[PDB]
């Protein structure tokens, strides 16, 4: 069992806002195979999916990696 990501957590993550966080949820959306979405779409695929905090936070740490 994992708490569930929230979509206050997706805000914190900087994958809500403007082009910025457009681009990243489509860049993490390619390497969590889930597709692009919008932010309430995004956290409901991560649910679907049952993606793991651990999976969703090393691909976002990549993503970020790569804006530097």
């Amino acid at each position: 069992w994992e708490e569930e990501i929230t979509f206050a957590e997706l805000i914190e993550a900087g994958l809500v806002g403007g082009e910025m966080a457009r681009r990243r949820r489509q860049r993490l959306g390619e390497e969590l195979k889930i597709g692009y979405a919008n932010g309430r779409q995004f956290h409901k695929r991560l649910k679907v999916f049952r993606i793991s905090r651990d999976a969703f936070y090393a691909a976002l740490a990549q993503v970020m990696r790569e804006e530097a």
